[PDB]
DNA sequence: CCGACCGCGCATCAGC
DNA sequence: GCTGATGCGC
DNA sequence: GTCGG
């Protein structure tokens, strides 16, 4: 946290151009910089010794300038004073409420947590759910608890078959003490690149997790990626836990290595990685990595584990615990 | 400069 | 019903 | 908003 005031100030900017401008470059831009000041391991003195970073410009540079002295960001201030835009970032936080959704409800009066309650008819499923656990999302999980869901979703997928791998990723693989929510990879020698062999394959898993109530609600549903809610049991007389986000992705058995990378993440890491691919001429998803030899896509480069991906866009390797960007 | 700015699954809707 | 585009999220 | 041809 050496210039938190700092990245604070920029990923609330952030918000205000992914929420209410829908401005979703500015948002990136925003973020990078916000990352790249979370990395550096100096207490900034200048808005200049932050130009100095890739992804700060002078605009940041003059508004990390205007925050170091008085301590505020005007632009940010004004920003929280205005009613509809605040309403329009509020709204946002619930789980399926992006910046038009939040934008069409505030056009409709719609604007705090008791107009959601009340006209929930105006909401999606995945809305309604994310209106149902608006606090406990709001809550992070320790990393005690993402073990025991981790044994829980395990067990399970042992039971309905042991031949399922099933892999928690997101910030808990690596490495944080708390999580946003849990992310499961999920292998099955049946679904490949070259066929799937047995279908149902993603729905046996969820099924099972939902007969012993870890798996509670459905925001999203497919044939490889599963969105939804999950809780871990309490004992007697014990306030329940916290309802959680959970993520689930099939992912074809021989492209392991790139589904974990890409749902390691971080996020931001996942972008740096795939752009500076791209510099070096290839293109990274959660399946492959492929040449470009005009821009287009050739044939999926062989892969063994996560540092062949890095060794071909000329990266060293970096730890999981190292890939928090 | 001043256009380019990762990559993709699922849900919804307009058009056909 | 499909297809593309848009919204939403990872 | 930043930045690289
Ligand atoms: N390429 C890409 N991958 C992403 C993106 N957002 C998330 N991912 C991937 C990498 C993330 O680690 C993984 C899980 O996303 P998630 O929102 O859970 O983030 P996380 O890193 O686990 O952080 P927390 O869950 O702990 O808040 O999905 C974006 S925007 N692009
Ligand atoms: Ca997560
Ligand atoms: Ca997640
Ligand atoms: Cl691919
Ligand atoms: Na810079
Ligand atoms: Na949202």
């Amino acid at each position: 946290t050496l210039n938190g005031g700092i990245t604070d100030m920029l990923t609330e900017l952030a918000n205000f151009e992914k929420n209410v401008s829908q401005a979703i470059h500015k948002y990136n831009a925003y973020r990078k910089a916000a990352s790249v000041i979370a990395k550096y391991p100096h207490k900034i003195k200048s808005g200049a010794e932050a130009k100095k970073l890739p992804g700060v410009g002078t605009k940041i540079a003059e508004k990390i300038d205007e925050f170091l002295a008085t301590g505020k960001l005007r632009k940010l201030e004004k920003i929280r004073q205005d009613d509809t835009s605040s309403s329009i970032n509020f709204l946002t936080r619930v789980s399926g409420i992006g910046p038009s959704a939040a934008r069409k409800f505030v056009d409709e009066g719609i604007k705090t947590l008791e107009d959601l309650r009340k006209n929930e008819d105006k909401l999606n499923h995945h809305q309604r759910i994310g209106l149902k656990y608006f606090g406990d999302f709001e809550k992070r999980i320790p990393r005690e608890e993402m073990l025991q869901m981790q044994d829980i979703v395990l067990n399970e997928v042992k039971k309905v078959d042991s031949e399922y791998i099933a892999t928690v990723c997101g910030s808990f693989r690596r490495g944080a003490e708390s999580s946003g929510d849990m992310d499961v990879l999920l292998t099955h020698p049946s679904f490949t690149s070259e066929s799937t062999k047995q279908p149902k394959l993603l729905h046996q898993v969820v099924e099972q997790l939902q007969k012993v109530h870890f798996i509670t609600d459905t925001l999203s549903k497919g044939e490889t990626k599963f969105m939804g809610v999950c809780q871990l049991p309490s004992k007697n007389d014990e306030k329940e836990y916290p309802h959680r986000r959970i993520d689930i992705r099939l992912i074809p058995k021989d492209q392991y290595y790139c589904g974990v990378l890409y749902f390691t993440g971080s996020d931001i890491f996942n972008k740096n990685m795939r752009a500076h691919a791209l510099e070096k001429g290839f293109t990274i998803n959660e399946y492959t990595i492929r040449p470009l030899g005009t821009g287009v896509a050739g044939e999926p480069l062989p892969v063994d584990s996560e540092k062949d991906i890095f060794d071909y866009i000329q990266w060293k390797y970096r730890e999981p615990k190292d890939r928090s960007e």
